[PDB]
């Protein structure tokens, strides 16, 4: 396999399906990836995340520089052998939990939540991070201007971070290994605003990435604001590139944005919502926690294909959350996660069979009903 | 299969090896029984704990009464069905967990923990609350002498138990599918005073019962003591019937208490320990936690077989338990458990090949070190 190669197998109206080839993968798009914030997708072994059907994991730059540390973990033969999955993955770049402590145009430097001790994030330096950690896609550092933003402010934070976004290219291409090796995706910022969406486009495309992320979105717009402005900004980035919107999202949100041109997706949703008793279902989520559930001997969802609605009934999940069990977390979120990938393959199937649109519908008709 | 069978296979000294076989199995003895407290062996699918070498697994009465309730998991289809454990399951009476609330003649009155509601349990309801559960080794309810006991109090526990042996021996027998598909096993009871052990024992002979166990120990008495009682208890017991010490234990209690005629163990120990970061090795426990083991790369154990040890660094594993991460809990677990398995495994055939008292030997002398 090549370092990178983005194909397009099939397109309905601004929709695409295909694939990114990489040295540890292929990679089906469109892709929900499963975050593993501190090296490990909460409560999977890396067999049954691979089992739901992922092609790849997210890795959380900010976290991993903090516990268990950058360097350790190059020390340790990185990331990929340190948690035990061996395909693709993808590290952010740190910028968004900066957002979520002292800026400027070199960088930021802030304190440890877990231990209270000065770290420092820059281009070169999250560039850095993500090579020790050895990520197959490494993401730009940027700066995520929260919303709502004001119009001069959200030019200010998208001017720097294309400043950036060049010095992150060029971090990445002064490292060899890095550069024969990895993929480098950049983020257009700009708010809600066309104008400085097509400046960011524009800037990104001149120096030139194997990818191009939509940032700043789902910081609290909505759907409605968040589709406006995938409406006019996906047709601004490569088309021959991949398109990633981080962050998002609910199933509804997904199907929407492979409607408006995305080609990748994370968030924690299915994961940390599991956890928490949601499991999604084709007639829309369902609590588990929920009395009514208590003598319910069917699977979470009467579909799913996954190993947990194979085996366990909703009144057994349900108890297990109830009493704070361990294995409660792994069902819910082994279902999720594998709702998700069920999801995306039916995304895939529906645009390379030319009946994408029809899908959307069907979907959402049966998921809000 | 037979509703129950036990078999000596080879015998070493007082150690024995052989089967029980039961409907739903056969259990290989020495046996190791995790436990599974509220229908789940904590952190394990129960596909994993039987990938470890379980032949047969314990819930505990008195927690299942509490949650989800007894009468509800009947409705649901039993235990079994329930957890998705096929095999064999011995059920606890509950007698332990009322020493650990009004008493009786009758039985035992308290409150739940959980919600403050009032419960009952009783020879009869024990019995009943089992036959719900579905479980195929009933235990008899009993009255526990917490350690210390004097010798007048520790004889009315003991005659008590034995009146309670009798109500529990019937109530099993009036129900027809109860005592047609599963097993009953009496308890032993007298604190450290060989003539009441006697007496307990020749009580639960008189009565007939399909195994025995050995009550009241492990207590606060230390394993100096607990061996000593086993010297003189044991022998007391049907030779012919499986001989059961409730609640040990550590690695090192086991060996010794095979020595001394034992036939079946359950202890949270593995699984409990191995949530706080406790792992065994043949080199004895390690924890996990300990800052030493941040860049070890060798797994938990050097010899062992478990998937975890196949897979997974012991830095990783720190990392996960410092983090506390779910995936950290699982991985613990199951090593311990499959340690467990692995001690079992080399105890059966150290005695089958009349070799045990010098695996005892050399297990000490690495154990301890
Ligand atoms: N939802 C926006 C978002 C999520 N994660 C991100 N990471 C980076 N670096 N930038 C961003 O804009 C975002
Ligand atoms: N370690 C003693 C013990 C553990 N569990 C038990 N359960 C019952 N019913 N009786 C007992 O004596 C014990
Ligand atoms: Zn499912
Ligand atoms: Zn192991």
């Amino acid at each position: 396999r090549p370092r990178f190669s983005f194909s397009i197998a099939a397109r309905e109206g601004k929709a695409r399906t295909g694939t990114i080839e990489m040295k540890r993968g292929v990679i089906r798009t469109p892709a929900f990836m499963p975050v593993g914030t501190a090296a490990t997708v909460k409560a999977l072994k890396p067999e049954t995340v691979r089992a739901t059907g992922a092609d790849i994991i997210l890795g959380n730059t900010y976290h991993l520089m903090l516990r268990p540390g950058a360097e350790r973990i190059a020390k340790l033969g990185g990331l990929h052998s340190f948690m035990g999955w061996d395909r693709p993955i993808l590290t952010d770049s740190g910028g968004f939990q900066v957002m979520s402590t002292k800026q400027s145009e070199e960088g930021v430097t802030f304190k440890s939540h877990l231990d209270g001790s000065r770290h420092m994030l820059s281009p070169e330096r999250s560039i850095e991070i993500q090579h020790l950690l050895g990520s197959d896609i490494v993401m730009a550092f940027d700066e995520v201007t929260p919303y709502p933003a004001t119009p001069s402010r959200a030019a200010s934070s998208m001017e720097r971070s294309m400043r950036w976004a060049k010095r992150s290219r060029d971090a990445f291409d002064s490292r060899k290994e890095q550069a024969e090796n990895a993929a480098l995706f950049g983020i257009q910022q700009g708010s809600v605003f066309e104008n400085l969406r097509q400046q960011s486009a524009d800037a990104l495309a001149e120096i030139g990435f194997d990818g191009y992320a939509v940032g700043g979105l789902a910081g609290g717009e909505g759907q409605d604001e968040m589709f406006r402005v995938l409406d006019f900004s996906v047709p601004m980035l490569p088309d021959d590139k991949p398109h990633y919107l981080m962050g998002v999202g609910k199933p509804d949100d997904i199907v929407g944005a492979v409607e408006r041109g995305i080609d990748m997706f994370d968030c924690v949703l299915p994961t940390r919502s599991g956890r928490n008793g949601q499991a999604f279902t084709w007639d829309g989520p369902i609590n588990i926690r929920n009395a009514r559930f208590s003598e319910d001997l069917k699977p979470l969802d009467s579909e799913c294909h996954c190993a947990v609605c194979q085996k366990w009934s909703r009144a057994y999940i349900h108890h297990l959350i109830r009493a704070g069990e361990i294995l409660g977390a792994m069902l819910m979120t082994e279902h999720n996660i594998a709702f998700y990938q069920q999801l995306m393959q039916k995304i895939r199937d529906s645009i390379s069979e030319g009946r994408f649109s029809q899908f959307a519908q069907d979907f959402r008709a049966r998921y809000f009903a």
